[PDB]
């Protein structure tokens, strides 16, 4: 289940990223900063509570949830989100539903490498995380 995922990520791709902080709202000066920044996520798990850091020069959050249990949560652009993760054909699904408004958050791992896909709207990023 969920602890191949475990342990510190650190960025080493991206694409379209601008546009889905975009679709989001996210004003021009967050977006540039944000693109240019290689954030280290930290997956932990304590029995069945995980903790997902993202940790860079800009942004910080910090998460603790429990597998198929919503939670709120407060994103890094100041949306306040209802959430829930699960683990769906492997991967670590993150659903954020706010105003009637969905973004999902998908986690898989391939050829070891952590691939990130966030979706909304019409916009799909891809980042690419490598393990420390
Ligand atoms: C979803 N993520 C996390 C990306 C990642 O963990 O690599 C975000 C991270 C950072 C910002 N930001 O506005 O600074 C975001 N705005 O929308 N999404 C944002």
């Amino acid at each position: 289940m969920v602890d191949a995922f475990l342990g510190t990520w650190k960025l080493v791709d991206s694409k379209n990223f601008d546009d889905y902080m975009k679709s989001l709202g996210v004003g021009f000066a967050t977006r540039q900063v944000a693109s240019m920044t290689k954030p280290t996520t930290i997956i932990e798990k304590n029995g069945d509570i995980l903790t997902l850091k993202t940790h860079s020069t800009f942004k910080n959050t910090e998460i603790s949830f429990k597998l198929g249990v919503e939670f709120d949560e407060t994103t890094a652009d100041d949306r306040k989100v209802k959430s829930i993760v699960t683990l769906d054909g492997g991967k670590l699904v993150h659903l954020q539903k706010w105003d009637g408004q969905e973004t999902t958050l998908v986690r898989e791992l391939i050829d070891g490498k952590l691939i990130l896909t966030l979706t909304h709207g019409t916009a799909v990023c891809t980042r690419t995380y490598e393990k420390e």
